[PDB]
């Protein structure tokens, strides 16, 4: 291994993001030119708030992935009191920004970006791992525009305790207290819809109110929505966990990746194709 | 660590060379799309020839490798037969071909490769590492045009046995069986001088008349040559190896960067500059 790094190695630049148990970081390696996201985490603040196993999980998932649409870590190290995780840097932020600045996707794009999601999902599901927090606050995009997704914190590896983001929490994390493979795959039916009519699906003035709109399936679709989208959205937002297209139950990626929607898609090569230009 | 690797996980393609004890193979992981080359060594020939210890070496070095300007190791397996390194892949080949399509580079282009030859040099040496079969072979190009350092078999890690190819072997390997940082930077002259003449400085009809050449400092600069680039290659291509630039004994990087021949260049970031044109 190369020798350990040190804070000193690098010149800090402006803050990415501030979370609950961590700050991240743009990094300049000095000898290199090279710039990292580093995170930074307080271990006095994790242990006091019980967050050891959380970030333990977060680096043990992090050293498993090997694919291009994931964030690498690519170093750790530590001084008396912070954790330093060095990260591959996403040079274009959150997916969610585009969404916003474009409004919604056009089909071609929808298409693009819902394949790299799905094939992700195949690699870290194929390692049974579990995210449990997908969001396009979450999916970033390099420089080339490929993705990179990110926040492993709050993941599972299989072998209750954690519900994410209340936009695109699943109906059995509320009716059963369990996930799944299948509860990625409600996030991706929501970031799909998000996509391609701009907002995601269940909205509401609260989270009590929201939660109520999910486990009653209480959504629609706008008029323009792409036909094939809206029939893959159906099939991934579906009460019933084993009765969403991509779980085990329903023979997994395959018929997932067979659906009519990603009929042009090239699945063998994603990353090395040239992303469709966001309108 | 992401699981163990195996030959299957790979499509395996063409040969990008063959050399004594191993074979690199240009592969795509099945998974991810992503291209490798990778060395492959017959764990039976390296026994046979005794060269476990520069297997062993090559790939402890290489492990300890990250910069920008160097191969990178990134994995290793095998199976019953056969050592398998994952290295990066430096798709525009060999430093050598580029000199001998354009005969030989101007000014810029000589200043920019050699800058990025002397920083690649400084972060080896600074870990104690010497190459000692450094040559425009071994010096690669990757898609972006950057320099990638390869060829770590028959490297030395500092706490006589080799001697590198004829052309640019140093006087002290000849006179005193005896290598150290030194007899890197007189290949550094070498090569700068073959950047600029289109031709290695000692050239002869054989090995020994070469070695001849060598330890008489019997070549010569030709007329057009950059007057600073020549000044630079006279202070080291120096018989006593404790006066060649770059040397500790002539107090280090410092003084061969703050060269009047690289006044104009930005050491900093090198890998993130756009590399001119090569003509
Ligand atoms: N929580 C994390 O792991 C994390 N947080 N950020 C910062 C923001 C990402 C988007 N959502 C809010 C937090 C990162 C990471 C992984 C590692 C990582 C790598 N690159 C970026 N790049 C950014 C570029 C522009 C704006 C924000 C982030 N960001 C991160
Ligand atoms: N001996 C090695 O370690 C090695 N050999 N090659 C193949 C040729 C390189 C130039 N000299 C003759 C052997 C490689 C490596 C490192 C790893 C490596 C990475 N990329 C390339 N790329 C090439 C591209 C075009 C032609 C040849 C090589 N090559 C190698």
């Amino acid at each position: 291994q190369p020798r350990k790094k040190r804070p000193e190695d690098f010149k800090f630049g402006k803050i990415l993001g501030e979370g609950s148990f961590s700050t991240v970081v743009l990094a300049r390696e000095l000898a290199t030119s090279r710039e990292y996201a580093i995170k930074i985490l307080e271990k006095r603040h994790i242990i006091k708030e019980n967050k050891v196993p959380y970030v333990t999980r977060e680096r043990d998932v992090m050293s498993r992935l090997d694919h291009p649409f994931f964030v690498k870590l690519y170093f750790t190290f530590q001084d008396d009191e912070k954790l330093y995780f060095g990260l591959s840097y996403a040079k274009n932020g959150e997916l969610l920004k585009y969404i916003r600045k474009i409004g919604s996707f056009d089909e071609t794009c929808t298409r693009f970006y819902t394949a790299e999601i799905v094939s992700a999902l195949e690699y870290l599901h194929g390692k049974g791992i579990i995210h449990r927090d997908l969001k396009p606050e979450n999916i970033l995009l390099n420089e080339d525009m490929h993705i990179q997704i990110t926040d492993f914190g709050t993941a599972k590896v299989l072998s209750n305790s954690f519900v994410g983001t209340a936009q695109y929490v699943s109906p059995e994390l509320l009716t059963e207290k369990s996930a799944c493979k299948s509860s990625d795959l409600w996030a991706l039916g929501c970031i799909i819809y998000q996509l391609v009519a701009g907002l995601p699906p269940f909205r509401a003035g609260n989270e009590y109110l929201i939660f109520q709109k999910i486990i009653k399936l209480e959504y629609d679709f706008p008029e323009k929505f792409f036909p094939k989208a809206r029939d893959l959205v159906e099939k991934l937002l579906v009460l019933d966990a084993t009765k969403r297209l991509g779980c085990e139950e329903m023979e997994g990626y395959g018929p997932l990746k067979a659906h009519p929607f990603f009929e042009s898609v090239t699945w063998e090569n994603l990353h090395q194709q040239t992303p469709p230009k966001l309108t």
